[PDB]
Formats: structure tokens, C-alpha cells, sequence
């Protein structure tokens, strides 16, 4: 009696019961199925949830498209769900309740569906479903008119609720709290930039973690967004200077007591190895060095050569040497500001050599050793290859170490800080789409703690799409093997 | 008719209720705020969720538990559907149907509201907004004793629907999502980046409209991800310059064989304005031009001063001028790179003059102007001011005009690109929220063309907490005003 | 709790003497009483698949269920 | 194909199952498809080592055998 008795009273279609019929078919075959359930009208669906407990049975009916041109007959029955049936008969069925009728007919009609039950009542999810649904045919229809379609009939099959139906129990449900979906960016890596230096990313690379000593500390996070390494938010601080010179006239050096993004001076007891965004790889950099006046702004501008490997660089005690084109050129305890635009090969010697991309600078001179370093990589699942961001750096003297290859893009780990979701398993799997094609190039695999990987073998800078987006599909264990590209 | 007895029969909980009152107060204080409506009891939330129509009333019922000996009362009264409700005067809740209630009562009260009814129906699937909740602190409610805050008064809400209310359509469920609900970045101005220079922003600011031509160029972008003006993604390609330099052998000048981000070849008949990462303005820059030629990488790095206010400065027709400080070091046909730093003044003689930041510069030249031109913005509902990025550039030479104002955050522009989500109304309502407190300094206009203003007057450096984050609210019409700050 | 017969200490070290068990058994409650307080309680009959986390005071009595007062000198079943 | 028990899957499984076997079959074929082709099939008996690739219907004839049209409804036999 809790029912609104348009429901009661009106029947309802299935969400999918729709079958087509040519008489191409051969007699005595299945057609059709469904489980019998209150899973049907979507209407019971939901105000299923609404209560625990349901009882008593519901009848059903079905329509066809008639015509008085076409004779073939139709049946349909009623059978348990453990008893399978794939290719019996026409006839074997006819034991059970059951009924037949033609395919000419003006008037729904209802299957029987007998009443099983003793007067007990399920839960509501119960699944071990009885009186499952049936689609067969019975004389192949030869339908007489002899077009492409001679009489393709459709059909509906037409369900509502019977006359002795309630819903006993009551409850609150919710599905209250959806975790975040872990959405990914959709750049390409060409559009993405280097988070171990201020530029954008030409192509990614796929090489072995036995080849370079792998450990950064630009571009270390989390999933869930928990800061690690020197790894911080704005792209243009990586590698980058801010504080306040001190300087020597003999030479071309400055050495800069550092200070913050906001010009706040920089702190030596943070849980740190060095400031955020610091160059975590020994080389010697020609950027620009920018200082003006904090008065009013008296500016000066020249070319910088700084060395990431030297002792006077000191970043995580506080001070950084700046050998410029000029020697006296910038002012005492001004905002002098350091900006890097390409790495240099010094002093001849050997090419291709700096900067040292694999191993950790002077942060505290020669003395202290970096605290609190972000973890070093290599795949646990044996066999694979890191996927390395390549690019080319810029320079103003020599052939030095262009190749220059980081672990995540920059964006990424704003977005994932953005999104702070925690991870459902250990290995995510993204999928590299090519909407050009609609389909993957190639997949990856991702762990949860912050690196990503390909089970491929040698050094390959991937072919990619210009226009391919990364599509995140699911969550394999900790044991995937990937197919090989 | 339509409905359950036994919801209808006896009360059921809220869930945003239930809070817990201190003895530690202040009186003629709001505590808790909500919207009344069917999504108050989730029963209800979930049957409003399968119906449509909505018609009859309810009855607001609390209990209170805690301290007894406190003479301590509470109002709950009706409210305008739009009222500030924060800082003002109980006297107003006296005008509303209110009640007041003391803790000495055992029994659980009611307050009555306003009684009326649209007997067609209300739509509830909308805004639909109605009378909000008043939980209004009359007495102080002091609990003299020995304890310390002891007793948190607490205090619930626990409804049932007026006897004549029901219910009157009902549509399939369609229970499943909005569109993208318009999430924000929750960053900081320090971490955003500025959209018409690669620098980080600095501080927003309010002025008068009518100061300046408002019409940039980069950091142009729909509310759904439509590329406007010269504005690209990556925030280190504004302002810099890729392709094959020229030698212009008598001077420093290069002219440019353009090249894009990837350095491909540049089409001068695309419909844009010029390329991308091109200025919008008139200013003399110094930075440095870096080139690397493609056969070894034999590596050459200069100063450059740069001049969109030249007539060689063609980006549309595929030609830009570079006077170096070198004049034939730079090779032709390399792959030749121009990067900024910061604007400088070399000058006419006037101090604080370049970037002119809101005129536009030669695209195709003097002679023919630029072409898709994104328009300028303005106060359509007015009163209000616009919101600027005010931020400082560097220099090299001289006092350049350094009060840089952009018009978008950078990561908000490629956030609304991974978003690319349809408006809902004319107006969206964001605020800027100090999480340290969790209460809002500020709130905005958000315009759906892609523009935002605020409601004050005089030019304002917004103070600020570096801490402080944007939290997105909802959708305002165009004629509601914000309040002065 | 769940019903069984785990609840005796003394049940439970005689329970594995013998496979098979048949039959109910009764429990009861005592209460702190006291005149000057007043407030009722109220025990019921559940199947274990019925999930309860915030429902009523109230739907619970459909089933078996009995109702006392927190002042109480005797146990009750 | 062999004729046989071993057609039937029924009796491959019941003839498996035993060893003597006696009797015949019927066999009964239905067709479907078109109805304006005008054109006929034959079923037949055979020598048990026969070569039947491009032969003769004449043969075929020699044998008993059954013409049909498509136009029948009922299955053949």
C-alpha cells in the first residue's frame, strides 16, 4: 500500500529489450535473455534502495510487431537459473510453465510466471535470481512478401509490478563521498616543460635505470600531493636565483647571500637539502644575472656563468658565486636575480660532459651531505625501462650535455596536488591516446609513489602524435607486464 | 496520496545540523546557516530526486542537549532569500517569524515559518532558493561554574513534511551528474604566473576602468577552451622569439626567418592576430638572444634589445628585428632563439614609460592593423572595478614603467582547458578565502566571457594572506553588487 | 554483540566437548537505578544480515522488543 | 559424411556407451534462404569407397535419391 498506483497500474518497458527477428534464423535457438528481477523498471530501481526488504512476484507482457501477411509462431517459458541452456530444442522446454503464440497478433500478452515463493521475502541486492528470461522461436517464418526484409519483426518486452507487492524494510541509503576520479592532463610533452630546468620539453625517452644514477630532486611528489625534494609549484624557480651579492673587486664573482621567491632571505634549518627549486645536478650554467636598485630602480643586466659543482655555491648554507662577463657591474645587497637560459661547456676539455645530470651538487660545500633526499628509481618489476623527458638545452660556449632528460612535467604535479586524491592500489595504468587515431600508441606504468614506467627495451625516443592526449583507464597490481611497443 | 505514512508520520534527522554551542560566546551572532528545502531530509532529497513537482510545507524541529543552569536563548527565525546575515543587528530577526528558546525546556521546539504556496508547482531542479535558516545566539548563555566551557550545548534538526504537502510529477531518474562544477586552482599569487610575461604574479589589484585601453592580447581564452588572441599554454613562450636570424652586417639588428614553439616554419596567412607567445604592447626589452646551429651545435649567446614599437617588429608577416650587443657573431639560418628577462629604458627620455601594456603593437606592420581582434573589457553591470595582476618586471637599462597588470592567471587558463565547461548563468561567484580562518576577505564578478570585476572603488594593492586561496560559490545574476571593501 | 553461544565463558569451554548443540537461551540486563533520573530504554530482535547504523529510535519496534526505564531494581529479560 | 550413430552427438555418446547395434535412421533436412531461385538439390546413397568430385548426376540418379525445390516448406526427408 506504499505505492503511487500509477505504477501500479502502468507497464513499463525494459531498459534493453529490444530483439530483432529475420527469418534467416534457424528454428530452435535462443534469441533472447534476461535475469528476472525487480532490476527491471528503472522507476523500481530506484525506490529499490528506499527499502531493505521486498516481497511477492511481478508480471510481465510483450508486444510484436504484427501482420496478417507473415505465419510464425513464438514461445516463451519459464526455467530455473542453474539449469543451462545453449542449444536444446523447441520442444524440450514445453515441460515447464509456458506459452506460445504467433507473430500475428494486435494485443500484449503476458507469460505466466508461477508463484515459487513462500511468502518469504529476500534482501534487496539478492542476485541468486529466479524465473530467468527466454526468447524462442518456433517455425522459422517464412513471411511470404520476398523483400531485403521480408517482415523484420521488433518488439518490446513490457513489465510492471503485480497486485501483492510491497517494499517491508526502510533504511537511509547514500552513496555519499565519490573519490577524486584521478584525472590526468591531457598536454602533450611538447607542450610540457622540464621540472629540472626552465624550459619547455621537446619528447620523451625511454631508457634503462642501469644507465644514469637516477635521483632528482626537482620534480618529487606524491599522489596525494605532499611536497617532497626541492619540487616546487612555479616552473620559473627552477634554477633560478634570488638574494643579495657580496662582492670582490679583483674578479668577476658575486657571492650571492639567497633569499626566497618574495625576497625573504633564505633559512639553513629547513628539513631541506637545498632550496626549492635548486639545480639538483652538478653543471656550469650562462644564464642572465638581473639586479636592481631596490630604491626606486636603478636596473643593470648582464650574462652570468654559474657552476652548480663549485664550493662557493652554497645553497643550502646560503650563498652562491656568480663569475658574470662583467666584475663590478652589480651593487651591494640589491635584488639581484639570476635566471638561467642555457647550460655551457666551460673551458673546452671534453664535450657533452656537464652538467652532470645524475649526480648531487655542492649544496652545503664540500661538508654536509644532502638531507632528507628524495628516493632514487629503478623498476622493481624487472625488465622495464623509465620513461625520461627529452629535450636540448640551450648554450653560449661549447657542445656540452644538452641531452637533457627529467621525470615529470611540472603541471602534472600542480594538477596532483590539485586534485589530492589518495590512490585506490599500488600501479595506476595510463594510456597514451592518439585522438588522430582515436587509440593508444603506447601504454605505461605508473606507481603510486611518484615514477612512471615501460616494460621496453633499449633507448627510444617515442614517435609521438603532436596532438595525442594521456588517457587513464585502471589500476593493475604490482606485477603488470607490458606489451612491447 | 503519493507518499509513505510513516515518513510523513513522525520526525527524521537533518545532517547539517546537530552543532554544539561553547559557553564561550558572543551574542547576536549567527552560528549555522543552510537553505531549507526537500534536499534537507535525504528521504527526501531522494524522492525530490525522482520527482519533479513540489507543493506543501514542513516542520522545523529541534532538540537541544547540554548544560542546564546557563539562562542562555537561541532564535531561529525566516530570512530574505539574498540577506547578509553576518555581522548585523538581532533587532532584524525580531522583524522575521521567529522564536526564541531557552535551554530549560525539556521538550523539543518548532519554529513556524512563513505559510504560502504556488500551486502549480515549484520547479526543484533549479535554484528554487526559498527562505534560508537563522541560527540566531540571543543570550550569551554564559554557564557559571567552575568548569572551563563545559557542557557544549549541542543542537539539532530533525524534521518531517507538513501534512498537506505532496507531490505531483515524476520524470525517469537521471540521477547521474551536472556538468563540470567549475572547480578552481587554490593557489596563491606568489604561485601563479603571469599570462602576458613568463614572471610570477605578484599581488592583484583594483582601479578605475577608464584609466587605460583594457585590450590585450595574451591571456585571451574562453570559459570552455577556445584559443583567443595570441594567448598559447606554456607561460615561459610568452615573449620569446624562435627561428633564423638574418645578418644585418652593418648593425646589431637580426631580422628573423620565424619559427614556432617547435621551431616549425611560420605561416603568415593563419587567422590570428600573430603568433603565439607574441606581446601585446610597446616597450623596449633587453634579454638575450641564444642560438645553436644544427649541425654540431657550435653555441653563441648575446644580449638582445628588443622593440615591438619597431617597424622591423612584423610577427604576423614572418620578420623581427634583434639588436644584439653583438652585431656578427649570430649565423644565419640557425636555429636562433631570442628570450627576455625584464623590460628596460633605454628611453626617449622619459622615465617609467615602457611597456605601454595596453596599447597594441605592428603585427602586420603600421600599415594594415591587427586582424581577430578579442575585445576589451568593461563594467557592464557598473559601480565595480576591474581586477588587475599588478606585478613588477626586471630591467637591465634604465627605470622601465614596471607595473605589469595581466588580465588571467596562466594556470587557470590551462585549468578552464582541461575544465572546458559550459556556463550555467551570467554571472559565476568566486571567493577569495583565508584558510586560516576559513573566512573570505573578498568575493568577485566572474563574467562567462572570461573576465571578472569586483565591487569597489580607488586604486587598491589587495592586502592579502599569502595563505590565502579562491573558493569557487556559485552563479550570480548581473545586476547583484558585491560590498566595498 | 553476536548472539550465540559464545557468551558463557563456562559455555564456551564446554561447547567444544560436543558437536552438536540445539535450543535458545535467555540473558538479561541490570541497571544503575536511581529515582531522581528519568529516561527510557529500549532492546529489540534483529536477523544479522539487517544492517542498523543511524535509522530511528522508533522503526525497531516492528519487531519482538521490550521497553524499560533507567530506574530499575530488578533485572529484566 | 559417414552415416551412422555417430551423428547424432545423443547416440555417439549412447553408441559409445554400448556394442550392438542394429537398425536404420530417418534423415531430414530443412532448408532456408530464397524462394525465386528455381533451383533443385539432390540427396543420394553412394558405394561406400566412391570417388564423387566432378562425376556425374547421372550417377547420382542411378542411386535412390530425392530432387527438391526450395519452394517446400515442409522438411525433407
Amino acid at each position: 500500500n506504499v505505492i503511487d498506483p500509477w505504477i501500479r497500474n502502468n507497464f513499463v518497458q525494459a531498459p534493453g529489450g529490444e530483439f530483432t527477428v529475420s527469418p534467416r534464423n534457424a528454428p530452435g535457438e535462443i534469441l533472447w535473455s534476461a535475469p528476472l528481477g525487480p532490476d527491471l523498471n528503472p522507476y523500481l530501481s530506484h525506490l529499490a534502495r528506499m527499502y531493505n526488504g521486498y516481497a511477492g512476484g511481478f508480471e510481465v507482457q510483450v508486444i510484436l510487431a504484427g501482420n496478417a501477411f507473415t505465419a510464425g509462431k513464438i514461445i516463451f517459458a519459464a526455467v530455473p537459473p542453474n539449469f543451462p541452456t545453449e542449444g536444446l530444442s523447441p520442444s524440450q522446454v514445453t515441460m515447464f510453465p509456458h506459452i506460445i503464440v504467433d507473430v500475428r497478433q494486435l494485443e500484449p500478452v503476458l507469460i505466466p510466471l508461477p508463484d515459487v515463493r513462500n511468502n518469504f521475502y529476500h534482501y534487496n541486492q539478492s542476485n541468486d535470481s529466479t524465473i530467468k528470461l527466454i526468447a524462442m522461436l518456433y517455425t522459422p517464418l517464412r513471411a511470404n512478401n520476398a523483400g531485403e526484409d521480408v517482415f523484420t519483426v521488433s518488439c518490446r518486452v513490457l513489465t510492471r509490478p503485480s497486485p501483492d507487492f510491497d517494499f517491508i524494510f526502510l533504511v537511509p541509503p547514500t552513496v555519499e563521498s565519490r573519490t577524486k576520479p584521478f584525472t590526468v592532463p591531457i598536454l602533450t610533452v611538447e607542450e610540457m616543460t622540464n621540472s629540472r630546468f626552465p624550459i619547455p620539453l621537446e619528447k620523451l625517452f625511454t631508457g634503462p635505470s642501469g644507465a644514469f644514477v637516477v635521483q632528482p630532486q626537482n620534480g618529487r611528489c606524491t599522489t596525494d600531493g605532499v611536497l617532497l625534494g626541492t619540487t616546487q609549484l612555479s616552473p620559473v624557480n627552477i634554477c633560478t636565483f634570488r638574494g643579495d651579492v657580496t662582492h670582490i673587486a679583483g674578479s668577476r664573482n658575486y657571492t650571492m647571500n639567497l633569499a626566497s621567491l618574495n625576497w625573504n632571505n633564505y633559512d639553513p634549518t629547513e628539513e631541506i637539502p637545498a632550496p626549492l627549486g635548486t639545480p639538483d645536478f652538478v653543471g656550469k650554467i650562462q644564464g642572465v644575472l638581473t639586479q636592481t636598485t631596490k630604491g626606486d630602480g636603478s636596473t643593470r643586466g648582464h650574462k652570468a656563468t654559474v657552476y652548480t659543482g663549485s664550493a662557493p655555491f652554497t645553497p643550502k648554507l646560503g650563498s652562491v658565486q656568480f663569475s658574470t662577463d662583467t666584475e663590478n657591474d652589480f651593487e651591494t645587497h640589491q635584488n639581484t636575480k639570476f635566471t638561467p637560459v642555457g647550460v655551457i661547456q666551460d673551458g673546452s676539455t671534453t664535450h657533452r660532459n656537464e652538467p652532470q645530470q645524475w649526480v648531487l651538487p655542492s649544496y652545503s660545500g664540500r661538508n654536509v651531505h644532502n638531507v632528507h633526499l628524495a628516493p632514487a628509481v629503478a623498476p622493481t618489476f624487472p625488465g622495464e625501462q623509465l620513461l625520461f623527458f627529452r629535450s636540448t638545452m640551450p648554450g653560449c660556449s661549447g657542445y656540452p650535455n644538452m641531452d637533457l632528460d627529467c621525470l615529470l612535467p611540472q603541471e602534472w604535479v600542480q594538477h596532483f596536488y590539485q586534485e589530492a586524491a589518495p590512490a585506490q592500489s599500488d600501479v595506476a595504468l595510463l594510456r597514451f591516446v592518439n585522438p588522430d587515431t582515436g587509440r593508444v600508441l603506447f601504454e605505461c606504468k605508473l606507481h603510486k609513489s611518484g615514477y612512471v614506467t615501460v616494460a621496453h627495451t633499449g633507448q627510444h625516443d617515442l614517435v609521438i602524435p603532436p596532438n595525442g592526449y594521456f588517457r587513464f583507464d585502471s589500476w593493475v597490481n604490482q606485477f603488470y607486464t607490458l606489451a612491447p611497443m
